[PDB]
């Protein structure tokens, strides 16, 4: 029965580069959860260096469609950070399986996914790649996007990458391709190998579908532009028609985070029950830790 800490490991979810995620159960509150596991013995101490500025990133994301940290626990040799699970999987994934989704099913996960960059963006933070491996799905249907502010290094893609492959316009672009498979079911630009694929992003030319509507066309203009200067920014999409249509008095805006309430008494008598003493419960909700009382706290949530 492995344990990391205060959580029971089930299975292996995804693996690359120098990452490795598991699923496993918390043993105090039962709630799945995701481990990203990382040997600090792989890396130099300029990767040892970045991988802290990036942990620090992390803990300053908190939004309902980015994937948020619970508890990071470290020993001599690994890094552990314990965040949420998303039981979907990926859009990609479900989009194979499903078929497109219908223009009203694909606004509602594409204005989520908008709002989660926009939000980063607000926040001098630029995914730099958003791809399939990374825009995932929870047990109701809600975007959960992983690894915004994480170097590639420490993560688990020709299709959704710019042209001109660092600042937000990058990620606009991805997310012209990722409306498109949203809408399509398909990616815009592909290819028998994969210097066919470069040279059809490099041109820029996408099939519109008999089922796609102006409206939808004209959205996916303001993404795909080779020219990144003659990309609309996120703050200007957010006001785009196609993104709002049907939420004429609930116009799109930029997210602000609520107050944390850490001071709810049931959850902390439940974690006094636990063994934790009431002030080393008041010092990690204060200080926001993110340790396994924090962890707890957000869980019992
Ligand atoms: Br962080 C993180 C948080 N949530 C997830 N959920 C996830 C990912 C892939 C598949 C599934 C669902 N299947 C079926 C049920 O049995 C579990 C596995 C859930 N993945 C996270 N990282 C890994 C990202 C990833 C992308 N392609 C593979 N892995």
């Amino acid at each position: 029965q492995p344990h990391i800490g205060n959580y029971r490991l089930l299975k292996t979810i995804g693996k690359g580069n120098f990452a490795k995620v598991k699923l496993a159960r918390h043993i105090l509150t039962g709630r799945e959860v995701a481990i990203k596991i990382i040997d600090k013995t792989q890396l130099n101490p300029t990767s040892l260096q970045k991988l802290f500025r990036e942990v620090r990133i992390m803990k300053i994301l908190n939004h309902p469609n980015i994937v948020k940290l619970f508890e990071v626990i470290e020993t001599e040799k690994t890094l552990y950070l314990i965040m949420e699970y998303a039981s979907g999987g990926e859009v990609f994934d479900y989009l194979v399986a499903h078929g497109r989704m219908k223009e009203k099913e694909a606004r509602s996960k594409f204005r989520q996914i908008v709002s989660a960059v926009q939000y980063c963006h607000q926040k001098r933070i630029v995914h730099r790649d958003l791809k399939a491996e990374n825009l995932l799905l929870d047990a109701d249907m809600n975007i959960k996007i992983a690894d915004f502010g994480f170097s590639n290094e420490f993560t688990v893609s020709p299709p959704y990458a710019a042209p001109e492959l660092d600042g937000p316009e990058v990620d606009v672009w991805s997310l012209g391709v990722i409306l498109y498979t949203l809408v399509s079911g398909s990616l815009p630009f592909d290819g028998q190998n994969l210097k066919e694929l470069r040279e059809r992003v490099l041109r820029g030319k996408y099939r519109i579908p008999f089922y796609m509507s102006t409206d939808c066309e004209n959205l996916l203009k303001r993404f795909l532009v080779l020219n990144p200067i003659k990309r609309g920014t996120l703050e200007q999409i957010m006001k785009d028609r196609w993104i709002n249509a049907g939420h004429e008095e609930d116009e799109l805006k930029p997210f602000v985070e609520p107050e944390l309430d850490i001071s709810d008494q049931k959850r902390i008598d439940i974690m006094v029950g636990m063994g934790y003493s009431q002030e080393e419960i008041q010092e990690s909700l204060s200080k926001m830790k993110y340790d396994e009382i924090t962890a707890t706290y957000l869980l019992l949530g």
